[PDB]
DNA sequence: TTCTGACGCT
DNA sequence: AGCGTCAG
């Protein structure tokens, strides 16, 4: 007991932007705001695949990985936005740029680690502990979390979600002020205070809203983020986890959503997390191995030791384009255009990249896919980056991958190809 | 018929 | 180094 530790030794919050890719189309067409719209790549074939769905659109089943003319059927005043073309493949760049903008106001209130285009962890632990001793001992008034949920609240003794939100709320405050709740309890709620700050910066600067989860950890931040989306902040406590393990799928958990988290389902014979807590660290060891079973041990638990890792800027910078069933290439002539195309775009990413941010990449990555593989890779080959220019590039990157080629023709491909991919990788200062 | 990006294993 | 998993 007096020895366990409970991982409430930190705060971290998870931020991810509502409905991303459209929220910067309506930012910039006021035509589709308030609307129901998806953001889709290309549009010859059925209308394009859906990346991004408002959530007018989705109160019709519009979702992610649909494509638009299905999607149409459901929602046949769908407003769709295409993402931009380059070089004959889809170009991200204004998105990443928006992410970039919202990023930066977050790194204003704590140190951060993006999570992908649109997500970033906050460690908050010092900015509370700041707060704290400036409040010299107030009350934390309802008024400074606005929207915030408290997981697990209202509990025993309103038919609207506003009110129960509030009563929530309530009932968490005056367990705070009476002095019922935990240390840990207070800095959550005073790292929900800052949350709801950053929040408002966020949409007061680049006009989007986000929504966010406040816990101990990256995992439980995550968790919490989703369970109020839309434009709302949740609040995970370490006493909230026991019930709301108690019904939660194992796949919800970050990283158990894949192969590892079906396995524990079939070889353990159960559904929810928290039915975890009965096997020993040794049981989940022996069937996932050390680390992964020390990791459930903890988790299932409401603990989890990764960190926040000060980390704002992408690893890696590559691109890609699917070449799918009869698009295949399937000439040399072919596979040079296209490796030509990719190596322009990263170029220019490459370049901006290295203006921005006083790096160099140093290695370039090939990647392949051949007709008839699942995989999402069938061959990664890598070379020196020593020169950001896409003559070079594309030409090293056609050497590395030339011996794939079985057609005993200098001039045809086969097996045809089916993905090129071309990743920029290993930075340096500069 | 998608286009990324992080990380683990060997 | 090259391959796989995972989350969108
Ligand atoms: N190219 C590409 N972009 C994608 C894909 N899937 C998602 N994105 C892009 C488009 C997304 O906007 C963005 C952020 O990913 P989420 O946060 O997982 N989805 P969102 O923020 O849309 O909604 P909410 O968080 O409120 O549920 O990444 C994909 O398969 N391919
Ligand atoms: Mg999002
Ligand atoms: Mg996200």
């Amino acid at each position: 007991g007096p020895h366990m530790a409970t991982g409430q030794d930190r705060v971290v919050a998870l931020v991810d932007m509502d409905c991303f890719f459209v929220q910067v189309e309506q930012r910039q067409n006021p035509h589709l705001r308030n609307k129901p719209c998806a953001v889709v790549q290309y549009k010859s074939w059925k209308g394009g695949g859906i990346i991004a769905v408002s959530y007018e659109a989705r109160a019709f089943g519009v979702t992610r990985s649909m494509w638009a003319d299905d999607a149409k059927k459901l929602c046949p005043d769908l407003l769709l936005a295409q993402v931009r073309e380059s070089r004959g493949k889809a170009n991200l760049t204004k998105y990443r740029e928006a992410s970039v903008e919202v990023m930066e106001i977050m790194s204003r209130f704590a140190v951060i680690e993006r999570a992908s285009i649109d997500e970033a962890y906050v460690d908050l632990t010092s900015a509370v502990q700041e707060r704290l001793q400036k409040l010299q001992g107030q009350p934390i008034s309802a008024d400074l979390l606005p929207s915030t949920y408290i997981e697990g609240l209202p509990q025993g003794p309103t038919v609207q979600k506003e009110g129960m939100r509030k009563q929530g709320l309530f009932q968490w405050l005056d367990s705070l002020q009476i002095d019922n709740l935990t240390s840990p309890d207070l800095q959550l709620t005073v790292g929900a205070v800052i949350v709801e700050e950053m929040r408002a910066a966020i949409e007061r600067e680049t006009g989007f809203q986000c929504s966010a989860g406040i816990s101990h950890n990256k995992v439980l931040a995550k968790l919490a983020c989703g369970l109020n989306k839309p434009n709302r902040q949740t609040l995970v406590s370490h006493g909230s986890v026991p019930q709301l393990f108690s019904q939660m799928p194992i796949r919800k958990i970050r990283s158990l959503g894949g192969k590892l988290g079906a396995s524990v389902i079939e070889i353990l014979g159960i559904e929810y997390m928290g039915e975890l807590t009965q096997f020993t660290e040794s049981q989940l060891q022996s069937h996932f191995g050390e680390k992964n079973g020390s990791w459930l041990y903890a988790m299932c638990r409401g603990i989890e030791h990764d960190p926040v890792k000060p980390r704002q800027l992408p690893k890696t910078i590559g691109c890609s384009k699917n070449f799918p069933g009869k698009t295949a290439l399937a000439t040399r002539e072919q596979v040079q255009w296209w490796l030509l195309q990719l190596a322009q775009e990263l170029e220019e990413r490459l370049t901006k990249d290295r203006n921005d941010n006083d790096r160099v990449a140093t290695q370039l990555v090939v990647s392949i896919r051949v007709q008839g593989d699942k995989r999402l890779s069938s061959l990664r080959r890598c070379c020196a980056l020593t020169r950001y220019d896409a003559h070079k590039m594309s030409h090293d990157a056609f050497t590395v991958i030339k011996n794939c080629n079985t057609s005993g023709i200098q001039t045809e491909w086969s097996p045809p190809l089916t993905m090129l991919f071309l990743c920029a990788t290993k930075f340096s200062a500069s």
